[PDB]
Formats: C-alpha cells, sequence, structure tokens
C-alpha cells in the first residue's frame, strides 16, 4: 500500500550517511556537482535535487 500517516524518505541509512556531509557543508547544489553525488551512491539527479529541497524546508533555526 502506498499511504502513510507520517512523513517518510524512501532512502537508506547507508545513503544518507555521505548526503548528511554534503547538507552541512553547503546547503544546495550545481549541475556539475549533482553528478559527483550520483557516480558516488547511484541516483539519479531528480532525487538529489529534492532530497537538498526538502532538507531545507525541516530545519527552519540555522541562526543561534
Amino acid at each position: 500500500g502506498a499511504m502513510e500517516k507520517r512523513p517518510r524518505t524512501a532512502f537508506s541509512s547507508e545513503q544518507l550517511a555521505r548526503l548528511k556531509r554534503e547538507f552541512n557543508e553547503n546547503r544546495y547544489l550545481t549541475e556539475r556537482r549533482r553528478q559527483q553525488l550520483s557516480s558516488e551512491l547511484g541516483l539519479n539527479e531528480a532525487q538529489i535535487k529534492i532530497w537538498f529541497q526538502n532538507e531545507r524546508a525541516k530545519i527552519k533555526k540555522s541562526g543561534s
């Protein structure tokens, strides 16, 4: 069943582990950079763009 009562990312702990280390250093990406992560964890550009779009939108504090 494709229905769920909580938001949930269709990704692995092995695969979010290296994604966390690029999100912590820059909050965005460029076309030239998308293709590096896409070759190094085997995802499409659509999936990477969206992942970096919505990780911003969960984290509303960054100023102290």
